[PDB]
């Protein structure tokens, strides 16, 4: 019945995107439900962690990446995502 934890993750990255980029409240509190609902949600933690990259803040993009390897979802991409963290470390 309701939406899903990553479709307002989802809209969040449209505003995100399309909007220069800005984390602004309206991104931030659609992520924030996002993640009361699914903790471990990959498009709001791969969301955060990608505007802590683009933003140079590469530690911070690493603690959300390596948050979100502790998901129990079969199906992450832990490939790409470490492949991120190891591109981050590098930046550093």
């Amino acid at each position: 019945n309701a939406v899903t934890a990553t479709q307002l993750a989802a809209k969040a990255t449209t505003l995100y995107y399309l909007h220069k980029q800005a984390m602004t409240d309206e991104v931030s509190l659609l992520l924030e439900q996002a993640l009361q609902l699914e903790p471990y949600n990959e498009a709001a933690l791969s969301l955060i962690a990608n505007d802590h990259f683009i933003s140079f803040r590469f530690q911070e993009a690493i603690d959300t990446w390596v948050l979100l390897l502790d998901s129990n979802d079969p199906n992450l991409d832990r490939v790409t995502i470490i492949e991120s963290i190891n591109k981050a470390k590098k930046l550093m």
